[PDB]
């Protein structure tokens, strides 16, 4: 069969690190395995434009493998033209780039799978790291050092411990719950969550969490807020000027979920005015972020409070190993005709939710 | 009585944040309390040279209050001139700036107290934060954003999770143990420690830690090493070229203990060569760090691997409130004549050691 694999070109970086599997040069580490299994692998980063390599191969591709770190948009037109398509895989987690609704509506027997669970620890670590970085005022401190300065009071005047703070998560699913688990031994004042379903009782008690019924009440009492929820109509633009005005004055806010959950200029204005002491995360809208995106240059009144990174938390080398292995497992389940997929990996099974 | 309080000058920063207690401008929040009790407080940052404000007041100071973040060196010579000195306090934790040996060996009736326990959480958080920053390659990632770049592969190629790593602490006292406690839910492969005495079985088991008998075998199996031990003859210069050559290749190293536990140029050479993937922490030797100290500009082969900060981890605003309250409590114990000090705060009591 013909498999089309769309990843970014890592360039010189791929030669520097053989465990950077999720790039066109290293091919998820499965190129030989695919060849030994008797299949033809087309690998490309060229995914935009009518004559892109991706579109040249869509008409007879049996399988397409994608990644949220360089997403091939599986659009209505591409689905129409993909006359042999049986399987779409996300080598990772996140299917925003696939028109799942259209696949479902067509009736076509296309399965869509992702490697569920493979990103969650990585993002949860990034959240807790960003919380510590912001609360403890690390960015300007390191900046002093590499600028050949030394002025402890300039850092200490806005540096706190995470101990004793009220910490709230919007969403307590796989990532959010793992964030709460990592926070327990830091002795927060309290861990709180809002979600559309309760944590099971034993899971709630394990982290000492208290559920809050509505988002305004949650943020109003939180020193630190973290967004760990899916993007949908209830969360798109949720973090806007009106809601930000209900946060505690000087709160710290982290978002590793989706950039569009925030209104970008409203977050920036809240950091400049002191409604927030700090903002960080690795998700942006639009993404990749333009050079002028307001979250690049925004700072608090002391010139700090910014712990943004590019979107990379879920593409550490340990996550990439999980993605590559999980992709191989999905592909084996398909090639053998067993279809013994892990239930949690299935997005669509032969077109059906 | 006359009290001499030696802190750093915070300048405009003290006006920006009234909770910055540990500076000359804000006087630990205790100036009006001391005045209302009829005492004379001299507050100064001027602690060096024979003409200093400190030395002007040494001869009739009853009490001297100090901080490790701007330490007045209470040397033999100053002690000898301090004809009325009865009490030395550390508004914080750390007594290396006080000649305790001389006080004890002479038998001079001088008590020395610190606010034990008030620094521990702050430093332990900073250790775990620094581990995450290094392992996850945060610093170059943030740099990309603020320089208006975006190149994920350049960050991802040296970014890992902390999960599944073997983490070792040199020292398992108050800070080291609270580092291990905070690491448990990150699902490390294993937590290890080296120390001169064992942790009790129950404390070991609570964090899943395994003791390794010597430092070479500890570091050789560790992906991450953290220093949480005092500076003494066993640790001075410990992290040197020879020991570093026994680290696991590409290890990450954190030191929030004392700068002189490392040989600075050897650590820099190991980061530049790839023996270490990253180094960080907030402690330096000399301290404050000179502008040319090698830990400022050192980097790994990718231009990263540096998570250094100035010495501030134990002077967060939450720590400063504990230090100010703890100083007030020690002073109240002294002024009332109760001497009802917290047992754990005593370093010397009227020149003598006391059972721990």
């Amino acid at each position: 069969m013909k498999i089309v694999l769309v990843l970014y070109d890592a360039g010189k970086h791929a030669a520097d690190e053989e465990k950077l599997y999720g790039c066109t040069e290293n091919k998820l580490g499965i190129a030989n395995w695919l060849k030994d299994q008797g299949h033809e692998l087309i690998t490309t980063s060229d995914k935009e434009g009518g004559n892109s390599v991706l579109d040249q191969h869509i008409p007879d591709a049996d399988i397409i493998i994608t990644t949220p770190f360089h997403p091939a948009y599986i659009t209505k037109e591409r689905i129409d033209k993909a006359k042999k398509l049986k399987l779409v895989v996300v080598a990772g987690v996140g299917s925003d780039h696939i028109d799942l609704d259209y696949i479902n509506q067509t009736g076509k027997k296309i399965s869509v799978l992702e490697v569920t669970g493979s990103n969650v620890v990585s993002v949860a670590e990034h959240v807790l790291m960003t919380m510590l970085v912001l609360v403890r005022n690390f960015v300007p401190a390191h900046e002093q050092i590499i600028n050949h300065d030394w002025e402890v009071a300039a850092i200490a005047k806005d540096a706190y411990d995470i101990e004793g703070k009220t910490i709230a998560t919007i969403g307590a699913g796989r990532i959010g719950y793992r964030v709460l688990e990592r926070l327990v031994p830091f002795n927060p004042k309290e861990l709180l969550y809002y979600d559309y379903q309760a944590l099971p009782k034993d899971a709630e008690e394990k982290v000492g969490a208290r559920r809050v019924e509505n988002i305004e009440e949650l943020v109003a009492q939180a020193d630190i807020v973290t967004i760990n929820a899916p993007l949908h109509a209830g969360t798109k633009g949720l973090i806007n000027k009106e809601l930000l005005s209900k946060f505690k004055k000087g709160a710290w806010l982290v978002n590793t979920a989706r950039g569009a959950i925030c209104v970008a200029e409203d977050v920036a204005a809240a950091l400049e005015s002191g409604q927030l002491r700090g903002y960080g995360g690795d998700v942006w809208f639009p993404q990749p972020a333009p050079k002028d995106h307001p979250w690049r240059d925004m700072r608090n009144k002391y010139g700090a409070g910014n712990a943004m990174t590019p979107h990379y938390s879920g593409t550490t080398l340990d996550a990439q190993t999980r993605y590559a292995e999980g992709t191989k497992n999905i592909l084996e389940s398909f090639f053998t005709g067993k279809f013994d997929y892990r239930p949690q990996d299935i997005i669509l099974l032969n077109g059906e939710y």
